[PDB]
């Protein structure tokens, strides 16, 4: 078995290897990359997502989210308070202000220490989940707005035509902006490109050990667990590496820099934080190997997780027994 310790693997495709996205994902899996839950892909040196980032300041962040924490430094939840709209140029200025800017630090490890020590005492503002793309239309390789759609994959594998669409999302971050422990909707893959700015640190649990993370989360967040049998779908809970290590949960960490892709694999729990002002683009995707994960994915039916239009068909076709109850949660 390849990669039996479930280490995060880093890939360096040539420009030739970067032509066929599906083929490269299947290659990475042949080497065991999915066992980690997360892989890094450094694009060939010849490739670029677009010519410059000089003209992005007028993008609107319609609903910036202030991420307010509750709990203790290593075990906390966050809620998202909606803020007034602002442009990307306005948000960048805010991120660079004395109140929100990255503190002085020695290296990524020192910054990680400072994040876990101090995150809960601040409420950074995240421009998350903005439909759109920063890939030039002429970028032909690994253009996250030109991928094969999940509805087309389900149709190709299973023969059933379904409604829905699959488009990318932009994320504008600042110091301490945080993504809570989660897997993707329907335990899909994700791919994330860091277009510009400061790094993003990731934590990930191997898919084969995901239920260990779930059991610890039920212990650490006991009221939330009673409320919902899949409360990590709410995307609000944080657990630090120190707490994970104290409780024997297998995980790995890596820092993504501008110009790099990350792929998350089906049922790979992940969480992380931004180092400073940045912009990322991400989208879900599927392969044949996903189908079985989609059939077994947990679901929130308490009503909190509230997701996209396109998840309906996935539930309806892959999980017809759950459909009724899940849809009650969505309506
Ligand atoms: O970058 C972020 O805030 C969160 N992104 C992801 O969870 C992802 O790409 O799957
Ligand atoms: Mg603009
Ligand atoms: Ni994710
Ligand atoms: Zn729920």
């Amino acid at each position: 078995a390849q990669n039996p310790n479930c280490n995060i693997m880093i890939f360096h495709p040539t420009k030739e290897e970067f032509n066929d996205f599906d083929k490269y994902i299947a290659y990475m899996e042949s080497q065991g990359a999915h066992r980690a839950g997360l892989a890094k892909i450094i694009p060939p040196k010849e490739w670029k997502a677009r010519e410059t980032y000089d003209n992005i300041s007028e993008i609107l962040i319609a609903t910036p989210l202030q991420q307010v924490a509750s709990g203790r430094a290593g075990v906390f939840t966050q809620y998202h308070k909606k803020k007034k709209a602002m442009t990307v140029g306005e948000y960048r200025h805010l991120a660079n202000s004395k109140k929100y800017q990255t503190p002085p630090h020695q290296n990524f490890e020192d910054l990680e220490r400072k994040y876990w020590k101090n995150r809960i005492y601040n409420s950074p503002i995240y421009g998350a989940d903005i439909s759109g793309s920063l890939f030039d239309e002429n970028t032909k390789q690994w253009n996250l707005g030109h991928l094969g759609t999940i509805q087309d994959l389900l149709e190709k594998e299973c023969g059933v035509v379904i409604e829905g669409v699959n488009t990318p999302y932009l994320y504008f971050g600042m110091w301490k902006t945080t993504f809570a422990w989660h897997t993707e909707d329907m335990d899909l893959y994700s791919i994330n490109y860091l277009h510009l700015g400061e790094p993003k640190t990731w934590y990930v649990v191997p898919p084969e050990h995901g239920q260990r993370l779930e059991r610890l989360a039920r212990e650490l967040f006991p009221g939330s667990s009673r409320g919902c049998g899949a409360f990590l779908r709410h995307k609000v809970a944080l657990i630090s590496p120190t707490v994970l290590k104290e409780n024997g949960i297998p995980f790995n960490r890596i820092t993504q820099e501008a110009g790099e892709f990350m792929v998350t694999f089906p049922y790979g729990y992940h969480a992380g934080f931004n180092h400073g002002f940045n912009c990322a683009e991400a989208i879900n995707f599927a392969t044949p190997r996903w189908i079985d994960y989609g059939k077994m994915a947990s679901q929130c039916s308490c009503g909190e997780a509230r997701v996209t239009f396109s998840m309906d068909a996935f539930v309806r076709i892959l999980q017809p027994e759950r459909y009724d109850l899940w849809k009650r949660g969505q309506d």
